[PDB]
């Protein structure tokens, strides 16, 4: 916890979109295309002062330690059921903390919600990163 430069705050959003199929895959059973995500709030580059996001998937995935160390931090796959997804922002300088974030990777819509029409399900949360500026 050393003071390296100016406390900056950047509004974040994350978690996941997911669609339906339409009818289930017969090779693996999947009924879901999702992608799962951080973005910042605004329009912006968070390369900048972001390194990497990494996303820990269910072990029935490969390599379920996902990485994606440029934007968009998104990672894209096919799945059958709902998992808890790790989520870790590493930032430029390791003098800062990484951001540990938790999701429920969403599938199913809610039935409040497939009563007024909506197609996709989106599960999305917000934060606020704190670091310093590099």
């Amino acid at each position: 916890g050393r003071v390296k430069g100016v406390t900056i705050v950047k509004p974040i959003v994350y978690g996941n979109v997911a669609r339906y199929f339409g009818k289930k895959r017969e090779e693996d059973g999947h009924t879901h295309q999702w992608t799962v995500y951080v973005k910042p709030y605004r329009n912006e580059d968070m390369s900048a002062y972001v390194k990497k996001i990494q996303f820990k998937l269910h072990e029935s995935y490969g390599n379920p330690l996902r990485v994606v160390t440029k934007p968009p931090y998104e990672i894209t796959e096919t799945g059958w059921g709902e998992f808890e997804i790790i989520i870790k922002i590493f930032f430029i300088d390791p003098n800062e903390r990484p951001v540990t974030l938790y999701h429920l990777l969403k599938l199913f819509q809610s039935d409040t919600n497939a009563m007024l029409g909506k197609k996709t399900v989106v599960s999305e949360f917000y934060d606020e990163m704190i670091f310093q500026d590099p």
